[PDB]
């Protein structure tokens, strides 16, 4: 029939236990996100930039828009890539969760640093992701 083009922006949907305000402060603080992300110390700023402390090289970021009442977005510096989170408002105590990671447009291109197929690290990080967002996240919002 046909075939899918571009690379696709790494979406994870998904319903948890919880509202979106509190879905929200798992992704709207520093402990919080260090409990499935990073050891740092994250800044509710717009155009506020911070530095992470990993074991494989610091990787700052920088926030790009901000709107806890539905979601935020942010650049990740000495890397080159964007995750924003959003969230929907379902209720009954519950809220859907979708994770959009992007960073390349095309399968082909390859960012410094990582120097590797997009698709490769696409699938890499999709899948951490995936379990990240089913393990930890999981953990950080049922928890």
């Amino acid at each position: 029939m046909e075939q899918q083009n571009t690379l696709n922006d790494i979406k994870q949907t998904i319903v948890f236990n919880a509202s979106i305000q509190k879905v929200w402060s798992v992704v709207s603080t520093a402990e919080g996100i260090a409990s499935w992300f990073m050891p740092n110390d994250f800044v509710l700023e717009v155009g506020h930039e911070f530095h992470v402390q990993s074991p494989f090289g610091p990787s700052p970021c920088k926030v790009l828009e901000i709107d806890e009442p539905n979601h935020l977005s942010f650049s990740w510096d000495t890397d080159g890539w964007v995750v924003s989170f959003d969230l929907k408002d379902l209720g009954d105590n519950k809220t859907e969760f979708t994770l959009i990671h992007g960073g390349w447009k095309h399968p082909d291109e390859i960012l410094p640093k990582a120097n590797a197929k997009s698709s490769i690290i696409r699938d890499r990080m999709s899948g951490g992701w995936v379990a990240i967002v089913n393990e930890k996240l999981k953990k950080v919002v049922e928890g």
